[PDB]
């Protein structure tokens, strides 16, 4: 019912597999209030060569429509509700049939390492109205793997508890943000665990949500032992749009969705290069979306890449590509990632953050002692041969940004209690979490 | 015809339901001699196979859960296991339980057993955790069983505070809700910070189900009328059992002993029968990843086979757990149940909801929160129900409204925010990797 990796062996038989589906998928649209709104008092696009014609849906509509303006389908219909992360004054919803279900589970499953039922699935994303928790926990369940739901943010599983159920279940693949796999690591040291060794049946680590270089993602690698940490490219109103293959580029899953690069000056729509990601999904009922503009700024190639699944791949600039002006240069923070990361494994640099002033970059990280000083110079003369600009970079100790508690505290999961002993905190009688 | 598992209705007598239980007996003790806890205490002797030895059979403690911590009670390979939970309480002491796909559908089943229905018409927002916890993902199974949309509000997570789960509760029509009961009373007060009634602003919530806690038919009737009089649906679980009873029509909770074999353990005489007041025992019917035979739930209830207006045929249980705990206040017992049905007793007017006592040896310390006007009349009439209901010595202090329960946690909302490492000079860069 649904393409499979394989089904087409060229780009004319993937356009024809999309170009299929958007009879379908045009008179669903047009189902929904926003649409039908859309095309009122004029012949709506039925055909694959009317798409051409479709108007862009921006992120402000999907707002605007909040709750169900955006919905193809009776209520009885929708499994599950979910809201987008960002703006909580300004809530984007999305919602899923059972069968919308079934695509997104397949697309965030094709994951180049394999999810199989010999697999415990460790899922450290959010269960909170965002979607990414149910999404892996969804794809799982599809492939048979022991799913451990670990949620994030939350105040029944912090790092210290994670890194106890790595260890002692025989985690095999994770799933969270790659801030949350260097947060596992300083977390794993904190416990008495080496995450380059100690952790001998993880295989894999699936990454998401931030924009990610080559070189901090080979960093992540490194720290966990050298396994593959496996990047995909998604959203809670898309669901997983790409995917990495074993060498390293994300492909975008074309089978299930048209994707196109749009130019915001001239407004103009391309198959490729560089400009702001605009996704058709192709399999949904619940909630159509014709040209939806995601706005990540991204680069679309179709170039031919050495894994050979004859699908164009895609890089993510996002918010990182946005150039702050310091001086005579622009920096972004993809580039920063780089040189932060290029500083030798062995000065264990994780952490930091940058402000962009006018005439100055200012950069913290954090250092053992010992090493701080050649990763205060190195840094700086990486900054000045790459980019010449002005800097103040200050090495600061381990708990400084991330504090040793975030690392090293438990937490009892209480319920309410009302009557306490004399010598019992009942400080948590009510605010028990 | 075509389900493999018993339904309300499939027994018309309490022999036939012991018939359908002693039926299962013998594929139970095989599959429970699978996993490595069995097998190695059953070592050296003759393991129970049939119907008669489970009168033999040896209790297993929630010590025996923790010392086999994370798979000394798994008796399928790995392979076949579709998700893993830990208990609440103690973090130091981690209880593990796991279930294949085919245990799911009994859980979600039992939790599915709500006497209002789940209907694809509804919009169920689950408000307990997902994090490791069984809860969250009970629920929502059972939704999806269902065909409920469900919204996963998740509970003591940082992504949906009080302020956007009231929101949420408005704007999408939610007809279902499940949380605790503490939870009913904080979204009570978070609706009202935000200019909303619970008793009327909300017409489309039909029904609350509820578990968690030790919760009197005073306190449950009192949520009920706060939200406009509508059904709360409680029911009783643990993690390492799924749902075992469920509130019927009258309010009562039966046990769901079509699925698991029921007993009350006397902890004094160590003795084990189908009813009267001790400790909870369950053997489940309807699992193969983690056999458990006559599990120790170790909470104290009372299970009574008394005839119930609803007819379901099932013997019925309350469930005294902590609140059950005699605290000796001179020549008084007070319990924190028989506190609470003081406190929940005061008219609802005085919108007195969030509460908390200590025993000391000689005095029962009590605070509450209360509007200015009514404050005094509640102090009074508080007093008066302890004076006449259990004569201890009180020092009740009423608290200004924001004191026990901050306004901050009724209504601060909080950006889900991702890590960021260049901020532009007029940015907090203080939620850089610490973005929670
Ligand atoms: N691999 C990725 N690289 C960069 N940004 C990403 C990646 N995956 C997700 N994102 C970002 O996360 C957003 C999803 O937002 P939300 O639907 O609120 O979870 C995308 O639109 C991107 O801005
Ligand atoms: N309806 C209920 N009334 C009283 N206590 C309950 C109820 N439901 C659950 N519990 C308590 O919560 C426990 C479950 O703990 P856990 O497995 O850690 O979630 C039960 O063993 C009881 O102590
Ligand atoms: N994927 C995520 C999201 O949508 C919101 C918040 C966090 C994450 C994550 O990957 O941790
Ligand atoms: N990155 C994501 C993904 O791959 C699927 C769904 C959601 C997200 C996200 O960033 O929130
Ligand atoms: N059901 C719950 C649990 O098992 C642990 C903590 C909280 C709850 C709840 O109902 O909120
Ligand atoms: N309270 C519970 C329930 O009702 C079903 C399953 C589990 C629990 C729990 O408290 O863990
Ligand atoms: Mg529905
Ligand atoms: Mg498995
Ligand atoms: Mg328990
Ligand atoms: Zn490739
Ligand atoms: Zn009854």
């Amino acid at each position: 019912s649904r393409p499979e990796l394989g089904d087409w062996s060229s780009p004319a038989e993937l356009a024809e597999l999309q170009r299929s589906q958007l009879p379908r998928v045009l008179a669903q649209a047009l189902r929904s209030p926003f649409y039908a709104a859309r095309y009122r008092g004029t012949t709506p696009p039925r055909t694959a060569d009317d798409f051409a014609g479709v108007e862009v849906t921006a992120k402000q509509d999907l707002r605007d429509q909040y709750p169900f303006g955006m919905l193809a389908v009776g209520r009885e219909h929708l499994a599950t509700y979910h809201e987008s992360s960002g703006t909580a004054g300004e809530p984007t919803a999305s919602y899923y049939t059972e069968e919308d279900w079934t695509d997104l589970a397949e697309r965030f499953a094709r994951k180049w390492t394999g999810i199989h039922p010999s697999d415990t699935f460790l899922v450290r994303t959010p269960y909170g109205l965002v979607i990414t928790g149910h999404l892996a926990q969804a794809a799982g369940r599809l492939r048979g793997a022991t799913v451990v739901p670990g949620d994030a943010r939350s105040l029944a599983t912090p790092l210290s508890r994670m890194v106890r159920v790595l260890k002692t279940l025989d985690v095999t693949l994770t799933w969270c943000n790659p801030t949350e796999i260097t947060m596992l690591a300083a977390a794993a040291k904190a416990a008495g665990l080496r995450p380059d060794q100690d952790f001998p049946h993880l295989r894999a680590m699936f990454t998401a949500a931030e924009p990610l270089t080559e070189v901090r993602r080979r960093r992540l690698s490194e720290i966990w032992g050298g396994i593959p940490v496996v990047e995909e490219y998604g959203s809670t109103e898309t669901g997983t749009i790409a995917g990495q293959c074993p060498e390293g580029r994300m492909h975008l899953w074309a089978d299930r969705a048209i994707f196109e690069v749009y130019d915001p000056r001239t407004g103009t729509l391309s198959e490729a290069g560089r400009g702001q990601m605009v996704v058709t999904p192709l399999y949904r009922d619940a909630m159509p979306l014709l040209r939806y503009n995601l706005a990540d700024d991204v680069e679309v190639s179709t170039d031919p890449c050495g894994c050979g699944w004859l699908l164009p791949t895609v890089t993510v600039l996002g918010r990182a590509g946005t150039g702050h002006r310091i001086g005579p240069a622009t920096v972004t923070q993809q580039r920063l990632e780089e040189l932060v990361f290029s500083l030798p494994a062995a000065y264990e640099v994780m952490f930091w953050r940058a402000k962009a002033h006018p005439d100055v970059l200012e950069l913290e990280f954090e250092a053992p002692e010992p090493v701080r000083q050649r990763a205060v110079k190195e840094l700086g003369a990486a900054l000045d041969r790459e980019l010449g600009v002005p800097h103040r970079i200050t090495g600061l100790a381990p708990g400084t940004l991330v504090p040793a508690e975030a690392l090293t505290a438990q937490r009892d999961i209480l319920k309410a209690r009302y009557l306490f002993a004399e010598d019992e905190d009942w400080d948590k009688a009510v605010m028990y979490f």
